[PDB]
């Protein structure tokens, strides 16, 4: 029996369902941690059965998830959550959606789990560029898409067997600039990525548990349309698709595959790293031309 | 005529006294940026001359400090400031203290500068390890070390000429694990590598302006010392020492020198890079033994 | 049906082997390149029995050794070949043991195949350090450790089918010091490192192949002990289990569970990468104790 | 009273001869190594005042040339020459040329020095790509561009004071693939890259001298031309201008006021480095056009 849980998915345009898909074909049951704004659409587009085109896991295997909550990485606990929080139209018929609640929530119904997937960023202020991004936007850049995987961490790491993996996505904008990924979400990406060595050391000494970073390629997400930079997506994609040693389309279910075997034991012996998921287009320097 | 504006001393034991007094050797104006809580006390020492030793440049010159100012790299502007650091005690009887304001005072007071140092990092939390750091105290170190570069970027950019120059001290536990670097430290100064390269986009195309960080090797500073994880830091310097290829004292003017090139038109080719001063420790992967 | 090429073995005790073990986990054909100077000492040890506890895939399954074969990296085509090994006791009794050789050979008895390992490393002069090390060591490590690879893509591509996949190993010295690995190996290691990102760029553009090469951690294999420099590999062991992220014990599995991920469809968009597969090591800056 | 030996010039179109520029600035004699077949050609441009309107260094002093010297990075010592070369047109008329040979040359005439320059390349394939370069070429590519260093330091270090510099020019093909750069350069370079961490080590702790690697922009130096790959290099121009943080022209005297800093006391605190000198490209991932 396996389980893991996949924090950020709002619909099956993201990588979280790839990565979502690629587990169920390892019979790995699948918990979904959805964001509160688009989680009662959400179940009401399940419900009526849209994603059922997109559960096909091709061999006769119907996607098995196990269960979909309420899910904001933004609150470690309860008191944590502001008073405007409280009364929103969105978050006021739902409880148990901080990281402590939620870890507890799993733990409750279903025990320990193994396997732990932070597929989720978020930046305010991603259309200014670094250099016109307020404190404010900056670090709740960085409160959103790096502290929540370090508080995942803190509390799924007492529900979760020796053993154990986890992973997280982050962008080569980190390491090289990318004009348009503002916000600090280069910053955030950035503070991700040197998160995860340190995190590395400490839950493994301490738990046996690795945790992997990886860099995906561009894909055609919700989120990424909403950068909003024909677009930046559209374009980191042609250029791409066109420049990489890899000239096929990166789809959702390639970083499922490789997210699979990082949660999974054959990865055993790696932990701490950033691994390029990507068709190779970080190692290019110049065009071909 | 060459004035630069060091943000971060609040003594001489430090790598900005360091860098304040190689620039002096070339001549360079000096203006430093005191963090409010040490300033009266650094005005005291100032005066009393506990620094007339540590002032001697060798060759019979004095170093040359232009003016010494009150400086907090945690406000941007006047509006940033809460009214808690409004009404404190060593806050009371000062203006002008924000990156905006400061910015303002030297502009009105010397005109453009051509250099910037950024020689400050803060951690609340520094001593608790990544794992056991409060939402609040990661944020605050990526404001206090990293944000407050950005924020530096984006106001002095306006008072300075083309062909400028900033650097920020960094180091590298941001890209390999140093245990006892907490708080989000090793987070704020992987930003901050990270931002270097993104401004130094920014600030090349559109200004002329070239940033670059020196990630500098362990010198028993009193923010070091503060680390107090005989301690984390007079650990790090007796491994620095021994391990090194370079087995010298690492010094405060050893960052200087450098600190001095990159502001200089020597390396006018040179921009968004991680420059290592530190004996070449970061080289090795195994002790010799 | 999936065959994979080792080149690389001459016992039990290496990665080759490892990588071996894990390959047949998912009923693919090994096929063994064998340095000639050990083959008839190897195929007597096979005969006599002595590898038969070390073939079992656990699971009732024998090790599906297809065919072992004398194989030289160091000699291209047949007219690479001089006339002392024309004479020499060892090779006398063998033919086409060259690199074109054995890929016509493979291609002749078996057809396409789509699995390709680089597995081995020389060195002559690896116990003297770089500074007292000859051209003709140098190059003679750069030639069998570097250039060996290169001459595999170019004459097994021949013989591939789209879509393939291809493996190298490789050790962090190329990228931090360790002092006691020299003769060129480190320098060797540094340009297969490279070689495997351009190498990516053709053989993807080209022949939709991928390449990637693993960095592994220290492994008590028989070419490790003949490192010699207790031994430099006692060392090695020793430390990476004190201080490794990872307590346990690294087995040439760990990596064999690793290269067969990275030779299978499941890791069609990887390519160019060095994977990290040393239970973390490669990560850490400084020892705690 | 300060000497550097610069070995890798044949005219004042390349970067030993920018690299020359900065350190007469500085009142250090140099002295020339240039490869055989072209140094009768280069005296006979010397004598007949080809490079007098080169020579100025403005502010109203004469380039210091101390001497020109017969120089070929291939030949360690004298045995290591083979008997065409006994017989080559070229050859013929000189002596003393190989690294062992010009080393006591110089110590002989000038006694002891402390400033080295390898600041040569060849790889005789480097048109064709890396799958289609034939190991006599990937050799004599890393024998010519990589050992020659090793080789330098080997036999120079007896020639040096305490606290000596040395430094080596770089391309980033090393590290980021550059379709064009063949022959084995990238692996060349790579290795030299690697190889300068670990003298480094042996350098810094057995001598107290640096070493240090300068990896520049592209140039229209005479070598560059004879890419020959319009041309690689105009390409590599024209994109650096248009992409490069930085619009300004790349000079050899940017990299030469570089290469003056990392070899003087001024940078006693950095060894075993990779330094960009390239205007920032590296930094970038995507062009915005
Ligand atoms: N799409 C790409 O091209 C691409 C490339 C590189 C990296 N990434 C990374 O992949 C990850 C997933 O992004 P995506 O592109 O698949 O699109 P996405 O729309 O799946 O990304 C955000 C998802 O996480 C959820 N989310 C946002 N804030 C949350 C919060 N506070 N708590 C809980 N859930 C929250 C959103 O509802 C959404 O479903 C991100 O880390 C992103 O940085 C994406
Ligand atoms: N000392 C070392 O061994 C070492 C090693 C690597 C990097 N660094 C870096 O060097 C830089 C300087 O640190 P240091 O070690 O020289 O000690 P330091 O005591 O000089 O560092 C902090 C200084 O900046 C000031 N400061 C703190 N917060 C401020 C704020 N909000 N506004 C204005 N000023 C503020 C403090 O008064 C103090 O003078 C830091 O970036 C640190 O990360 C130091
Ligand atoms: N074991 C470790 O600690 C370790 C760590 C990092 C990397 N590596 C790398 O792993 C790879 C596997 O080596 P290993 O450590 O398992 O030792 P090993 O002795 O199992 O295998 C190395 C093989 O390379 C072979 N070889 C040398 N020249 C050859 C030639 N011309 N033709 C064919 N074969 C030749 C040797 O005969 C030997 O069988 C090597 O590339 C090594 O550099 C090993
Ligand atoms: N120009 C560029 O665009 C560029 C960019 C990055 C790096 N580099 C590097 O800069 C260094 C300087 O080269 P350059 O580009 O100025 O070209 P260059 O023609 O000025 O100098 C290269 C020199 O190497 C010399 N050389 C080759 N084999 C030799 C030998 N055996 N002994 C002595 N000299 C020998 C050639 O004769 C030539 O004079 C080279 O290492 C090159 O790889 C150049
Ligand atoms: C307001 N903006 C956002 O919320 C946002 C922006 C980008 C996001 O992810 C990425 C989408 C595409 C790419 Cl190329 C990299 C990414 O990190 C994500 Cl996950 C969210
Ligand atoms: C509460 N802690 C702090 O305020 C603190 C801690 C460390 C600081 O700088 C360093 C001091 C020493 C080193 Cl080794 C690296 C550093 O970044 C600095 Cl500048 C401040
Ligand atoms: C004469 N020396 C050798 O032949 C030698 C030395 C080391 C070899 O592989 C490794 C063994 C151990 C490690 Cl740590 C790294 C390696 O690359 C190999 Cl495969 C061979
Ligand atoms: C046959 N080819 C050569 O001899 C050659 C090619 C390139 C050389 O230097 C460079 C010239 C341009 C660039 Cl971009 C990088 C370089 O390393 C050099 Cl110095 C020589």
């Amino acid at each position: 029996e396996d389980i893991c849980f996949i924090a950020g998915i709002g619909d099956t345009n993201g990588y979280g369902w790839g990565i979502a898909k690629e587990l169920s074909k390892r019979n790995v049951k699948i918990i979904f941690g959805i964001w509160p704004p688009v989680y009662n659409i959400f179940m009401k587009n399940y419900k009526n059965g849209k994603f059922d085109n997109d559960m096909i896991i091709d061999k006769d295997k119907k996607m098995n998830i196990l269960d979909m909550l309420p899910f904001d990485a933004s609150f470690d606990t309860a008191n944590d959550i502001d008073e405007e929080t409280k009364n929103n139209k969105r978050y006021n018929m739902l409880q148990n959606y901080t990281i402590e609640d939620v870890a507890n929530l799993i733990h409750q119904k279903y025990g320990k789990i193994n396997m732990l997937v932070h597929s989720l960023a978020n930046a305010k202020e991603v259309q200014k560029d670094l250099l016109n991004t307020s404190r404010k936007g900056y670090l709740d850049a960085l409160s959103k898409s790096s502290y929540s995987l370090i508080s995942l961490c803190k509390y799924f790491v007492n529900i979760m067997k020796p053993q154990s993996s986890i992973i997280s996505l982050t962008y080569h904008a980190s390491q090289k600039v990318v004009p348009g990924y503002g916000g600090g979400m280069s910053s955030a990406k950035a503070a991700l990525e040197s998160d995860t060595r340190v995190l590395a050391y400490h839950l493994g000494r301490n738990y046996n548990i690795r945790i992997n970073t990886i860099s995906a390629g561009p894909l055609k997400s919700r989120a990424a349309t909403a950068i909003n930079k024909y677009t930046f997506i559209d374009y980191a994609i042609e250029y791409s698709e066109k420049y990489a040693p890899l000239r096929q389309k990166l789809l959702s279910t390639d970083i499922g595959s490789v997210a699979s075997f990082l949660l999974s034991r054959e990865s055993r012996a790696i932990t701490g790293q950033t691994i390029y998921v990507d068709n190779g287009l970080n190692i290019m320097f110049l065009p071909d031309d």
